[PDB]
């Protein structure tokens, strides 16, 4: 019993936000977890909210799980997206590298082309394909975003600085930290390359195919594997950056609903989760996509005992992120 603030990230979110608050008061008891919603421009209001005591929680990538743990935030996963199916929970998902058929060029010559980034610091769309090409790039390479910009000629990386790196917003004046910016997040990286402003989109395995219902259209399209080669985006398995953890809710340290959290988000996936309502759906809106918690997503895994960013994340991963951030040849 009792609220848990949900931080909506602008308009779309806080609406799909409402809508949930609404439907589950309709389901749960007048003794359930009710929801609220506190709506902010970014992801980087609502971890600051969440510290604050402004808010209670939030859904991040990975990758900015591993930012919201770092001081003075100092925020903990409490509950992770799996995908796949109910039958076989996948707690991971793929990094891929998307263009159009016929484009010319391998993993390998990506210097000079434009590209599609879901957002700054997320798994797929930027520490991941960075991560890989990081010595590709000229020096100096701090700051990473001046190398960068520097590499491509031209991309859209969400939440940038667009006034410090100009040519990172070239395709998407602003840099948009939210849906408001068409070019944002996974399906937003995929409309960027499909439009014909990007090259490359850095999105996941299910991207594609959550836009593209056609297998005719799909064929238009190829990914880049590493062994500088490129497979139809059916083969991702055989042909993908990396493999990252999945999106997980984060909380406080302190005074942080954890309990309440699953408490709601369990009651959630069972009333409003994959073809469970005809009048609400956790991880689907006639809004926009991904918004809240994945739209890949099948439901909700609860996080081990006080478990901290850095041991859900993995030594591998939070290598891959510090090695980006220092980070030697
Ligand atoms: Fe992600």
């Amino acid at each position: 019993d009792k609220t848990v603030r949900w931080c909506a990230v602008s308009e779309h979110e806080a609406t799909k936000c409402q809508s949930f608050r609404d439907h589950m008061k309709s389901v749960i008891p007048s003794d359930g977890p009710s929801v609220a919603c506190v709506k902010k421009a970014s992801y980087l209001d609502c971890i600051r909210a969440i510290a604050a005591n402004e808010a209670d929680a939030v859904t991040l990538d990975a990758g900015l799980v591993y930012d919201a743990y770092l001081a003075p935030n100092n925020l903990k996963p409490v509950v992770a997206e799996f995908y796949g199916s109910k039958e076989d929970p996948q707690t991971f998902y793929y990094a891929v590298a998307v263009v159009k058929k016929d484009s010319g060029f391998q993993m390998n010559q990506l210097r000079g082309k434009k590209s599609c980034h879901t957002g700054l610091g997320r798994s797929a769309g930027w520490n991941i394909p960075i991560g890989l090409l990081y010595c590709d790039l000229p020096e100096p390479r701090k700051p990473l975003e001046k190398a960068v910009a520097n590499f491509f000629s031209g991309s859209c990386a969400p939440c940038a600085d667009g006034t410090d790196f100009p040519q990172l917003c070239q395709l998407c004046p602003g840099c948009g930290c939210s849906t408001l910016n068409q070019y944002f997040g996974y399906s937003g990286a995929f409309k960027c390359l499909k439009d014909g402003a990007g090259d490359v989109a850095f999105v996941k395995e299910s991207t594609i195919f959550e836009n593209l219902a056609n297998k005719a259209d799909r064929d238009q399209y190829e990914l880049l594997c590493l062994d500088n080669t490129r497979k139809p985006v059916d083969e991702y398995k055989d042909c993908h950056l990396a493999q990252v953890p999945s999106h997980t809710v984060v909380a406080r340290s302190m005074g942080g609903k954890e309990d309440l959290i699953w408490e709601l988000l369990n009651q959630a996936q069972e009333h409003f989760g994959k073809d469970k309502s005809k009048e609400f759906q956790l991880f689907s809106s006639p809004h926009g996509k991904d918004l809240l918690f994945k739209d890949s997503a099948h439901g909700f895994l609860k996080v081990p005992p006080r478990m901290d960013a850095k041991m859900y994340l993995g030594y591998e991963y939070v290598t891959a992120i510090r090695n980006l951030r220092e980070g030697t040849c």
